[PDB]
DNA sequence: CGCCG
């Protein structure tokens, strides 16, 4: 249901290591050769920008293993999903927002929370994004 | 400091990839078996165990790589904490109790977000902490 | 692991309908024509026979929707394996002399039929076929 | 002899692919909206459910062709009954009294595979039967 | 043929 491109973007985007930026497009040609993997860097920016689709069967799978998921992120249908809500949530885990608040809402007690989590979501009702 | 055997298992245990859990000993011997680099499972399960120490420069490179970090935490004391933090985060966070209400508080302009930290403070306080 | 046009030829072998043979290879692609889908018939005779390797991604996603089991089968390594066993099993459920035995220790008690697995056992263990 | 609605429900039940369960009603009707044929799911399920007899002498290839077998399947009723065979024998198998047993006879030579035939009945005259 | 530039 979603293209393949915007699969693969979604990827570098989200996935990569703490203390840094997103991994470069050419980070990745580099690191696919030192483990003795050609690919050209074109091909790369063609595929990510929607110039081409359908890659080979194995071009998937070396970008797959690049960030250390299932070639089936791409293919199956299925646990694209089942591991889209993950990377949904590295994103938030990032947000200084998020990490502001729960760093407080920590050391807060179970029926306490809850009305914290009320107060949320009238917020989020009254904001014309849960509405 | 902290014994360099902790700091590795520090991020044997943090630091993994979506979708699964932390990395297993060998996972890691046979991925620098394919960078082209060589190291023995019996040396490595040695480091973490703690006996062994003061490894080589080049082997603290081979794993801090393949951590896709910098070198200079094993090393460093300062990049070390100040990257400890962002590991320490990682880990709160995947609490429950918090999880939930994170994942709501997401995409409220940070104007709305204020009334709840504001918000907060009042339980904080009716709790006297 | 396992080739890709193996993986393949193993799907055109076992799994097919009750009451008759297994799916010719033309079979596919008049039935890839009209859910309508356009393929080359000797692009599939290369794949099949090891001429061509690496498909497209959506290449690999037609056939396998035509023998109606996921296309993680192709790229995901763990999937195959675990549905693998399958294949091997309702080739078995074909196999006569499996059935013919089967509908006779079919009735039989649970320490009889125990008894009777041994015997298999040390057949298969004086064939060279169990170590 | 035997209904249609029922002669239905048997291929829902003991016809499918490998690696997963039986196919959803809608599985069906979206598959051959797929193929270019249309069908109403209030129909079909009216079909099994026995509110609806005499299926459109199409309607029944309509659904013969999704699940590959020969239409004359439904009206037939000898051929109904030699391809029932094929399946009420997929079934007396994935009961698993008998999955293990089977499993292994299979590449005993035609000839060793007789020996078992024949422990099985030394058994079978012990019990009866 | 079609995937890889």
């Amino acid at each position: 249901s979603t293209t393949f491109a915007a699969r693969l973007n979604r990827l570098f985007d989200t996935v990569y290591p703490p203390g840094r930026g997103p991994h470069t497009s050419a980070e990745v040609i580099a690191a696919l050769k030192a483990e003795g993997i050609t690919m050209s860097a074109p091909y790369l920016s063609q595929l990510r920008s929607g110039n081409r689709t359908n890659p080979s069967g194995a071009t998937m799978a070396a970008l797959a293993n690049f960030f250390r998921i299932k070639a089936a992120y791409f293919t199956d249908d299925e646990y694209y999903e089942k591991l889209d809500k993950e990377l949904q949530w590295l994103c938030t885990m990032r947000d200084d927002g998020v990490r502001r608040i729960a760093q407080r809402a920590h050391g807060l007690p179970s029926a306490a929370q809850q009305k914290v989590l009320d107060r949320i979501d009238e917020l989020r009702r009254a904001e014309g994004i849960d509405a």
